[PDB]
């Protein structure tokens, strides 16, 4: 099969995964919260006293859970990756 | 469906692909010359005078298709991550 056309299969399958419902409700609940938007907008800004700023939005609980299922979501993209990229590892 | 399902069918693609077939065979091609093989170690294992290094390799016209075939892979897998990836970008 065409490697695009299964790309877009895999895009597909990630929109609808409960994974990326619960990551979408999360940024949406801290949007909604005032003082968390602020919060995790000003940290997310600081990133292009850093570390920093990590800790003010560690310390709020709901942020924490949008950073982590953020980290989640990197994993599984990470994890995805090192799938696909096998036959070149075989290769080298 | 399930992602890690598709993940699966994506590794089949690329293993059935073209592309792959085109880099294996450079590879090995590179890998048989005795000189170009030396070089293209060489190279590889100084990255972990650089730069170096590159130039060495470079200036080997069949080496230097082969490093050309692995960005072109590396451009791909990143079309790859951009496509699957575009749920993200429409959430944040
Ligand atoms: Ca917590
Ligand atoms: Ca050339």
């Amino acid at each position: 099969v065409n490697f695009y056309d299964v790309a877009y299969d895999l895009e597909n399958a990630l929109r609808g995964s409960e994974e990326f419902t619960r990551l979408k409700n999360l940024y949406d609940e801290v949007n909604a919260d005032e003082s968390a938007k602020r919060m995790f907008e000003n940290f997310r800004d600081v990133q292009l006293q850093a570390q920093k700023t990590v800790a003010l939005v560690q310390q709020h609980e709901k942020i924490s859970q949008l950073m982590e299922a953020e980290q989640r979501m990197s994993m599984l993209i990470g994890e995805l990756n090192k799938i696909i990229m096998k036959p070149l590892e075989e290769l080298y």
